[PDB]
C-alpha cells in the first residue's frame, strides 16, 4: 500500500503507514490569534474548525 499523502501549509508529506485521514483545523484562540494545524491522523472527527478527509493532497 501506498501511505496516504496530505497538505502541511503548502508542502506534501507521507504520512505515517498508519494514517487514515488529512485534516486542517483553524482556530482563533485569541481576536488577533489564528492557528493554522493540518498534516495527517490516525483519527479524525468533523467540526466546525476541524475538517477531515481520506484522499491524497485533499486540504
Amino acid at each position: 500500500a501506498e501511505a496516504l499523502k496530505c497538505y502541511q501549509h503548502g508542502k506534501v508529506v507521507t504520512c505515517h503507514r498508519d494514517m487514515k485521514f488529512c485534516y486542517h483545523n483553524t482556530g482563533m484562540p485569541f481576536r488577533n490569534l489564528k492557528l493554522i494545524l493540518q498534516g495527517c491522523s490516525s483519527s479524525c472527527s468533523e467540526t466546525e474548525n476541524n475538517k477531515c478527509c481520506s484522499t491524497d493532497r485533499c486540504n
